[PDB]
């Protein structure tokens, strides 16, 4: 809807996607951010991280018959933002009540006794802002933790602490 | 204390950054952009890339004199921006003429016969877009060659070529 | 396991209202009723006031942009009450600090020059006395009004003379 | 030409605040200005206004039992502004969203039928004017009128009807 093309995000084609086989989507301005880890591996290179983004849209595709990699999208702790089923996609990471309603974004890292790096976080934030800047986000968007929504430790005790700090955040 | 840098920009604190001692004022909204290679080595994670946006001051500073490391902002093969004198200081890149009316960003690698990978190419962009919006850059910018502007090769071949194919360009 | 039909109360669904996107649940008993009004125009008949509830709603969602209209119930001149956020969800209507631990219940119309109809408030005190036969309510509940909790003007002063005068009125 | 210069504000003292006792602050610079009217009486000489600002002042405190009166700062008819609660430190004028990004300033009065004097229309433009010299508020800051981010009358139709016309504001 809006001209500022936003932040930097590595596309699907750059960290090599399996394509998607997804098609509902999200009504567009979409009101919730449900932040989680993936309890998996962490990276810290554009190269790494590349890899990674992989191993989970792949045992998501490959291990759960999921579409395409649950997330809406990913973040490395090479402090950048990796593509998943993006803005408009309806993603498979917070149940059946909250997946038609938010955008999920999952840091790639188990955060129970880690803190993600400054790089990380940011990506994160301008992504966000780049939700609102292009009109997928409601200026007003509210952001959840994972077990806020669903019983789960995602996204760690660490990063759940962090994200309870955001103007955003509404428990 | 709210949300980060639109573009995720690295900090000077966060790259291990000396004090910058510049005054000099930019008046922000500025006209053009030049863009230069360091010419030095070229790094492609967040920690090869901190040393060497920190190894660029050192020389500028302790070796050249200067109040500070030369360009406004940074870029590395990792894909992050790294922030140098910023978007309010008048920096040291393309001489008496353009350093007082232009930003100078600079690519950390000699791209005379390599590309740098378009993650990189992204910050840059991206870096430039966050610049109108925070307002430091004037909507109907340009975009110079450091080679298009002083007697030098900087920025290479390569990066040169490429960045003649873009949109805000010019001359 | 002991059920009255008590709730002589409107569905939204019969109002013509827009589907709420609010997700956060009261935990019943809920201890506090905080009592206000719409300060806006007053309806005397079931299709005007489900056109009220429509514009009450309508401001809280398109105008405010939140998830929906912020009473749990509204009570109409035409001695109706209409479904709200209803008993189970957290409504907003007086803060941080009231909205999680109260129903807010609110009087279509302006009652600073005007007492409610004998009819909106037998509604009312009916709505009460059902949302305790449900549980929704502790059987001592305790009343504030808006003015009570909030600087504003609400309920309007004959109205807040009247519940001065409650039961289950407190300090 | 030189650094102290702007605005007239008669302080807590002079008026007689309660010591006030919020510690949540503010982070400078400030986007949004949030304008309300009390919704009560108005007064037209320091005498008054300054009995005014108490009373407004012990209803927040001891009435809603709140760490200091609400707003930032309160217009007075007399031509002067009142110290609220400062630049620097979070006040209760508009739900939880907007009191962490907003300073907010009220009318002392009520402004639906009637509007206030050009000099408290001066005193509130001066205070904008020198928010922005020093640097608590963002030069491109924003206002907004209560009703437009809290379900309310506030600031009144004709005073909210004036601000409309502000150079700053921004529906
Ligand atoms: O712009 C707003 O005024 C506003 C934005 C949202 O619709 C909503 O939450 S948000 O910023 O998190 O998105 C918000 O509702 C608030 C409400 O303002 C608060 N009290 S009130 O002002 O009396 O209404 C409080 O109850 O918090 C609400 C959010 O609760 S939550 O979504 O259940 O976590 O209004």
């Amino acid at each position: 809807e809006d001209p500022p093309a936003c932040g930097s995000i590595v596309p699907r084609r750059e960290w090599r996607a399996l394509a998607s086989e997804c098609r509902e989507r999200l009504t567009r301005p979409v009101r919730y951010v449900v932040v989680s880890h993936t309890a998996g591996s962490h990276c810290d290179t554009p190269a790494s991280c590349a890899q990674q983004a992989q191993n989970v849209q792949s045992y998501h595709v490959r291990n759960l018959g999921w579409c395409d990699v649950g997330y809406n999208f990913l973040i490395g702790e090479d402090g950048l933002v990796y593509e998943g089923r993006g803005w408009n996609i309806k993603g498979a990471h917070a149940g059946p009540t909250w997946n038609p309603i938010s955008i999920g974004i999952s840091f790639m890292g188990n955060y129970m006794n880690r803190v993600p790096p400054p790089r990380a976080l940011r990506a994160a934030q301008n992504l966000l802002a780049c939700g609102v800047a292009l009109g997928a986000l409601r200026s007003n968007y509210e952001v959840k933790g994972h077990r806020d929504v669903q019983p789960t430790l995602s996204p760690g005790d660490r990063l759940y602490e962090i994200i309870q700090t955001w103007s955003h955040y509404r428990a």
